[PDB]
């Protein structure tokens, strides 16, 4: 397991209450953020409040939408988390956690940390029993009108055994 940051550490401004996932889950989703990189520590809590922020004051949702946040300082930072209903992924928002690399990866590729980081974190939640033994990861854009997590980060978590072509 990678030494998650919690969302407190992070955020000064509560979540509002969120409804529960059903335990162990079958999916777990790959988002871009489309905000800029992100490259310390400092910097990654910034963007991760900022996300927050837009989400709930002005697409007025309940937490930040994602379960989960990569940065490219190479930590994984606690959003929703493992437990509570997303808003990253319509139809899926029940069923999975939404990890969301920080970034805009339609044209570049995301850094070796970053992929590292979020495949120990699917690791992590496999060996704990948080996420399915036969877990499927999936693309956003594979089940969703959508271009996250980009061509170039899409093409990149292929390369996962867990990775596959159909939900």
């Amino acid at each position: 397991c990678p030494q998650i940051i919690g969302r407190s550490e992070w955020t000064d401004v509560d979540a509002k209450s969120i409804n529960y996932l059903i335990i162990p889950i079958p999916y777990v989703i790959i988002h871009h953020t489309v905000t800029a990189e992100c490259n310390t520590r400092s910097e990654c809590i910034a963007q991760a409040e900022n996300i927050r922020s837009y989400h709930m004051d002005s697409n007025g949702w309940d937490d930040i939408g994602y379960s989960f946040l990569i940065g490219g300082d190479g930590n994984v930072y606690e959003g929703r988390g493992w437990n509570r209903e997303g808003a990253h992924t319509i139809g899926y928002n029940k069923k999975s956690v939404g990890i969301g690399f920080i970034g805009n990866f339609q044209e570049k590729a995301a850094s070796d940390k970053m992929l590292n980081a979020a495949h120990a974190l699917i690791h992590c939640g496999k060996s704990k029993g948080i996420l399915r033994e036969d877990i499927r990861v999936i693309g956003a854009k594979q089940v969703t009108a959508t271009m996250s997590p980009g061509s170039k980060l899409q093409k990149q978590i292929k390369n996962w055994l867990e990775w596959v072509p159909t939900p």
